[PDB]
């Protein structure tokens, strides 16, 4: 259940402006009336709510049992009259997806910002936390250019008696070839995900993004897994191939790759993504 849901929200928080569409419900900038910092607050009516209804729990779990910098901090859940307040930190730079749109990312930047996700997975794996929906529109960078995972309405929760998951849930171009088939699943899931999620960095879209959601659900499992074409460092080349066996159990775990000579070598402080954020202010303005 929600043990730790709190009620009055606006005693302690001010509502603002929109900032966009969430996942279920729309996400607001606000502030924490205590330190007058600038929070998110995601706002669903649970009148209206009707299937999203398990997401929307498990997003809350799974937000609450978080303590990672590299995952997006949680204030609480408040209720206020029929609708639910999730309040988060605030991630002002934009998504890797959003940062993407001015043009192509530099080896550096493509590092850094995996390096900061992988970080983010070796958390979650840790914890028995399968985050399911790895892409870049779900990687969230701060204004200071720290990264951090968002976004875990179907993020899988493995137990003591429930070692692998089943559920056909993720987004097509990214899911792996076993979530699609909808066998007995782990954590290398995730793996495959940052791997499409690598070739979406260096190429600005995943493998297929062409086609129709529907075709890819044939094409991934039966296709031999996509690799990095194009002039790109052999490490790059090489690390998106690790990630993008067909058999999970030969895909490597986040931290083996923290550890790989792409990331060793081309990863660099998180606060130099500030030139990527400004490029997407810029580019933003000018459009
Ligand atoms: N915390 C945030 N700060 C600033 N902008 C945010 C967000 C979120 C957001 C929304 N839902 C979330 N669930 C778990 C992490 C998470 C993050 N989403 N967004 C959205 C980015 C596109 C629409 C608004």
């Amino acid at each position: 259940g929600m043990q730790n849901l709190k009620a009055d929200p606006e005693e302690l928080f001010t509502k603002l402006e929109k900032i966009g569409k969430g996942s279920f419900g729309e996400v607001f900038k606000g502030i924490d009336n205590r330190t007058q910092k600038v929070v998110a607050i995601k706002i669903i009516d649970l009148e209206e709510a009707e299937d999203e209804i398990e997401d929307i729990q498990q997003e809350i779990t799974v937000l609450s049992q978080c303590d990672s910098p590299y995952v997006t901090k949680y204030y609480g859940s408040y209720l206020k009259d029929t609708k639910l307040w999730i309040i988060m930190e605030y991630l002002g730079g934009g998504s890797a997806l959003d940062l993407l749109e001015p043009g192509p990312l530099d080896e550096t930047q493509i590092a850094t910002i995996l390096r900061e996700i992988l970080k983010g997975l070796d958390y979650l794996h840790s914890e028995k936390k399968i985050h399911r929906d790895i892409k870049a529109a779900n990687v969230l960078l701060s204004e200071h250019g720290e990264v951090k995972l968002a976004d875990f309405g179907v993020a899988g929760q493995l137990t003591d008696t429930q070692i692998k998951r089943n559920t056909f849930v993720g987004t097509p171009f990214w899911m792996a070839p076993e979530v699609i088939k909808q066998s007995a699943y782990d954590s290398k899931a995730d793996i495959w995900s940052l791997g499409i999620t690598a070739i979406e960095l260096a190429r600005g879209e995943p493998p297929h993004s062409e086609l129709h959601p529907m075709k890819v659900l044939f094409l991934i499992p039966k296709n031999n897994p996509p690799t990095l074409e194009g002039n790109y460092s052999k490490p790059l080349k090489e690390f998106v191939e690790a990630c993008l066996n067909k058999e999970p159990s030969f895909r490597p775990t986040a931290k083996e790759l923290l550890k790989h000579k792409f990331i060793l070598r081309n990863a660099k402080k998180t606060s130099y993504l500030t030139e990527l954020i400004d490029r997407y202010k810029r580019w933003k303005a000018e459009q």
